[PDB]
């Protein structure tokens, strides 16, 4: 059916230092941001600072080829805005400027192969719509323009070993949609494609070691689901295959540093499920729990010395992380702790 | 639920030379067989010869470590008989030999590595009970043993590649369990374990080229449902994954000889469907269709060239055949072709 | 060069039951046979026994289709002669039988996919010669044939995963060469075609669980080199790789029961050297040593519960033999046990 | 022995928009670079344009973590001298600035996972000596510092998947000998571990898309050898192993976007061969052949569609390149094409 499941309550992005940075929406309704002083998982962490300004979605963030971190948001007006680093590794901040339009979905921001960003939303007719920097890492930014279709999800974009960027979003019969550059970073695109069945979250879009996207969602059943790509194009995918085990979460998935990949959702007691590959491309594992009790969808990132690191609301309201003891892909892991300061509110629009 | 899949119609065996051998239930009750003149898929056929005796349950075969072809089935007092080649490659048979008990299932048999058949099935207590020889390709049988557990299903056993049998059933709760030797061909059993789900087919065990058993059956939302040993022994497994599409028969599985799983099954409608291995340990391919309704689940085998050769009930309640063209795994297929002479009933216990 | 490392010692079969079983020459120029009691590798040896008649060839065995094992060997005119069990696992044998012709390297016998025998060996002209069962499992032989080439090794064959016989032998120029069936169990042979380089033992060849055959040989630098097909016809191979580490002896190649293999070999240092793959297809560990002198190349088998198991030439002249404690493919290996009651010689023709 | 194989003319790297840029040194001995105007190989080349100031070494060019391109050189004194793009994707340099030393050596760059660049060199003790930034792409260095060792070669610096750089240099006895830092950015190493072998070029050093370093060099018999970490640390690596084909040339190594590993070196014609993995892990293909004669190893780059380039010296002294025609790893290849405005000799300070 027509439910999505729900979202991660911050973004995040390694700076170009790999220090994690996060960004998310607190009872006054602006987006804060907090940061790793050091890039590893026991650093201490700045504190959470203020953007002024309110703002209606989750904020997008993405780093510039530059190394800036910049991150896009909707204001009360249903207005794309955006904020950057002026400097890589600074918090000496823009503060918000405008890229106007009218959106109806979370933005969704992807980096193009050449080196310019690339943001996609759902617009006021329910197509998806996008608009671009005309020179990378550069504020020059492209007209609005329509990529057609209708959603009922927000968009996933992501980007094809070949520097193509493919965009998935849910439509109006529930199944899965995709469409594609033709040719890596250009304005020429696909028609909608449907990759069939029905999902009940976000899709969740990785790259694998072969070259190959994989794409996860919640299917009707509210089991995890995924499907990939079976060779060197967009066009042709696996089947879909269900995992056992009822998830009440989007679900987030990493690529470890062997090369296997690893999904994270909420399970259906409210503890944090974790899932791993255990050989090349499967089979799975049998979920294992995490302690504690969780708010949100898990928000899941890297380290510099590759050590996988986990967010999410907890029942306080406030934002905890846990992280992987060791670079070992078999190590333990820590418990929840808090990243104090602030509570948070999911603004996501599509929920 | 409790529903078992249609069965296949009819047992496959290779003979010591590769010639391949069906075993069916005709309109009279009786067991006919049928053969390749010469181990080729384009071969012509012996024609259907009768085993004297009436029949209540669907006919086992097994080759022995001598080559013989030896076949067992149930008589309408419950009791198992079995009736063997006197020698390798001949159709001079020893007619039915009995070796009692009273079985509530199909008996399944399996080769132990030391050249040992067992014979495994349900008892009048539904418990899983066995059988065995005493000497390898002998004559010389053991006396009926329990096992326990309560079954709800057919047994389907399976060698480890250890040396190891290890058999799968379902039981009281719906629910996939096993149970194995823990030392190879020895007497030495396991206690029962679930793998947990529930399963609507009897279950179907393959083993892959890393020596690791994988289990296909039906699940309770009518798809191809598995799962596969992770590690070298027979207690830790993946999770199960489901593929979509609804399938209407019990599935058949083979090994092609690139090493990659193909899985068999009758489909939403009634056509037979096949789906393969895309990489190793998967993904799997969206399922392919053949042209033509069919009356039973899949019977697969493969020939003395690696090609892979598929049996299935036509609506003229007739055996019909198809099969790969070239020993490449991306052949074209054949269209249905009849092995005529008689036609034949399902006479699985449980269904 | 034209160097031939050192043979090993006995050849060995898997009987029916899977016990073990070795032949060898003594030092009356007779061969003897010994095995397994009960097919483990810590099982007691029933003790060496004769099979009258003088012979100079190292002798060759295979297990028909029928269970029954089955020696060939040359007598002092240089014709060819082989022996039988007369039933699976049973010490009663046909004494030595007549195929006639002239060889003028060992016997090497392999089994078609319709489970006829099939001999190769270089003949008095120095091509290469065969002679099959003309029915499977039976005593009817073909006449001799030649395969034409110019041969300078003993030859190797090994079924493709096709059913395709293919043979290896070092040539006129030292390079390894090959030769097919281009129809599986046909008489219908491709030419000869060169692989290249320069081998300094007879080759060896196994099939992968992808279905690709690998062949390893001793090369011009006396170190382990090895080449596989890369699809799935006899024409497309590889480029040759090289392993570091001299070697004094042919190298023996297994597959483990996980599906990777492992290399034996006898190596700089007298002693018996071990290398397995460390993943798929690659690459290889470093070598490992066994303690203990030893005067062959090794022989290697796998037991009824997947358990490696090598034989070698002590400096007594006697067999010894160690395995693998468990079927754990990282298990710790036994040390060095006689299997006494008679010496050996090397007969091995082509030296 | 102590040759060292024929270096790359040219140094390579990709800007943050992913166009190529090319550095050299000319007849006039200073530093000339050339860049892609589009990032895609059939791009026009903006033309030669010169850096002021003579060099005694060859140029190493990185990018920083914000995305301006740094160049090392060594200056007539045997010192260290860097210059830098003022802005990423900007032909606004800084000109040669000092970092003083004395170095024996082509200066090596390498970027640690927290952004700082690090630069390696053989110092006048022949030791590996090595200098950083202190803050991440910022004009603030280190001192000098020792590692010791006694080096023969160039130094070969590459960072782990767990962000640990590795070090690679050819040692006093002709070996590889390799030393790492033991937590990843920080100036905690290893001692110094011998990788044994002997080799006659310089290392060049890849990670595998399993988390995995591979290396490869030329060998004492003039042939491609390579071995690579087994684990996950930096101790325990495979046995050597050297492919068919003589070379004359260093390699060049490059992972294509289907994650299979390519090696390009100039081969016993004087032409340029290539070699591909043709599964996971292994076997390499035979080398394939490029026309025309070559007077230096290949340099190998990655467009920003994926698609593989590679520049070499011609026999008119000038530098030309050819590329994949698709994005496919079995897409057909361009011919030498020139690009032409200034010649090229070989600065490489240990030939
Ligand atoms: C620029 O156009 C405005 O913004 C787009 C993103 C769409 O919502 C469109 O319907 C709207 O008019
Ligand atoms: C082009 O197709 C249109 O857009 C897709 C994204 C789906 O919503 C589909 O139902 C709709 O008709
Ligand atoms: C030998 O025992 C008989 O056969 C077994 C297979 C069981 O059905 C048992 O209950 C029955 O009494
Ligand atoms: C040992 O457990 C028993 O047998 C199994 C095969 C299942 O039927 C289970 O429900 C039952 O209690
Ligand atoms: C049957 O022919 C005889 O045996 C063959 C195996 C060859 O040695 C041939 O030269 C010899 O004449
Ligand atoms: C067909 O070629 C012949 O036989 C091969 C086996 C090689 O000995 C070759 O040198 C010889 O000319
Ligand atoms: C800073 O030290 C100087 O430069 C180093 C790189 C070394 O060459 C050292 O011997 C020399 O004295
Ligand atoms: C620490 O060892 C020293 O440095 C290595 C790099 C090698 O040159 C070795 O021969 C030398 O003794």
């Amino acid at each position: 059916n027509s439910a999505i499941a729900l979202s991660g309550i911050v973004s995040v992005a390694n700076n170009a230092d790999n220090r994690l940075e996060v960004f998310g929406v607190s009872t006054d309704s602006a987006v804060w941001h907090n940061w790793q002083t050091a890039p590893l998982p026991n650093s201490s962490w700045a504190g959470w600072n203020k953007f002024n300004g309110v703002v209606t979605s989750k904020p997008a963030v993405h780093r510039n080829s530059d190394g800036r971190l910049e991150v896009f948001v909707r204001s009360t007006d249903n207005a794309l805005w955006h904020n950057w680093q002026t400097a890589a590794d600074t918090n000496t901040w823009s503060s918000w400027q405008p890229l106007y339009g009218g959106i109806t979905s979370n933005p969704e921001v992807c980096l193009n192969s050449d080196g310019r960003l690339e943001v996609f939303a759902r617009g006021t007719d329910n197509a998806l719509w996008h608009i671009w920097q005309t020179a990378a890492h550069t504020n020059s930014w492209s007209n609005w323009k329509s990529l057609g279709g209708t959603l009922t999800s927000n968009p996933a974009a992501h980007i094809n070993a070949d520097g193509r960027i493919e965009v998935f979003a849910r439509g109006a019969d529930n199944a899965l949609w995709h469409i594609w550059q033709t040719a890596a970073h250009t304005d020429q695109w696909s028609n909608w494609q449907s990759l069939k069945s029905v999902i009940t979250s976000d899709p969740v879009v990785i790259g694998n070691c072969d070259g190959r996207l994989e794409v996860f969602a919640r299917g009707a059943d509210n089991t995890l689901r995924h499907i990939s790509q079976i060779g060197s194009d967009s066009v042709s995918w696996s089947n879909w295959q269900c995992l056992d085990g009822v998830i009440t979460s989007a679900p987030a998935a990493v690529k470890n540093i062997s090369g296997r990949l690893e999904v994270f959702a909420r399970g259906a007691d409210n503890t944090l499920w974790r899932t791993w590959q255990t050989s090349q491309n499967g089979p799975w594992s049998n979920w294992s729990s995490f302690t504690g009790i969780i708010a949100s969808a898990p928000t899941v990132a890297k380290n510099s010395d590759g050590r996988i690191e986990v967010f999410v609301l907890g029942l306080d309201k406030a934002l905890w992380h846990l992280w992987q003891t060791t670079s070992s892909t078999t190590s333990s892991w820590t418990t929840w702790a808090l990243i104090g300061g602030i509570t948070l509110i999911d603004a996501s629009v599509i929920k």
